[PDB]
């Protein structure tokens, strides 16, 4: 179907929990989820009425944007959802720089990456036990 | 004279941020400082009935305590004091991980975390030019 990006509203919070839940195992996200709507800095991308997947930001990594959690639902079954979520925020970022980050063993969200023309920026060992932190960056559209 | 070392009250923060205007060139950083104070995320070194050096924190890296300010007053000439706020968050901090950084040019800082048992945990590149953040780790005592 269709996909649209737009800031999410509290309407939209049972099922973006309900897409984390499939995630993670439980809704222990919930309450920054909500948070992160409250203060306006949740964006969702939805297909065919229903929300397909979800992005958390702030702006308190070295005083630059970072992605915080960049969501898929486990039911969608062909690429560019998180792709849609990228672009939305290449746009429309609060600040110049751009960071996030994934796992060195997820292979699929360094794809993601890739195919949005963020680079490898770094590593944070001492987290995941084996499976450092991968630092991504790029600038925003200009 | 004898240093101790304790949590900031706002009493502290003209002497704090009078520290940070020679550190930095100006008052720039009073409202994170202040902001700090008010959330108890503020520590202080004192010597001889004045502050000596100042310490804040957060634990929103990775869900992890990131040392975010680090500062000493630019009048001290003996070492010790940067240890001592650092022995206090190893004390003090509310998460068993314990993170901060220094650019790659800051041999000085970097020998003070070599002092204080922090071990190299990663880099973030593409902040300041050509001078990357080094990322340190400790864990608190136990």
């Amino acid at each position: 179907g269709m996909k649209n990006v737009t800031k999410a509203s509290i309407d939209d919070l049972d099922s973006i929990v309900h897409i984390d839940i499939d995630v993670i195992g439980n809704d222990s996200r919930r309450n920054y989820i909500k948070h992160s709507i409250d203060e306006g800095r949740c964006v969702i991308v939805k297909e065919d009425n229903s929300i397909s997947g979800f992005l958390t930001y702030d702006t308190n990594f070295f005083d630059c944007t970072f992605l915080s959690l960049i969501i898929v639902s486990p039911t969608k079954r062909r690429r560019g959802y998180a792709s849609s979520l990228l672009s939305y925020m290449l746009s429309h970022s609060p600040t110049q720089k751009i960071f996030s980050s994934t796992n060195e063993s997820n292979e699929s969200m360094q794809k993601v990456f890739n195919a949005n023309g963020f680079i490898r920026s770094g590593i944070v060992e001492n987290l995941d036990e084996g499976d450092p932190e991968i630092i991504f960056y790029t600038k925003k559209l200009r």
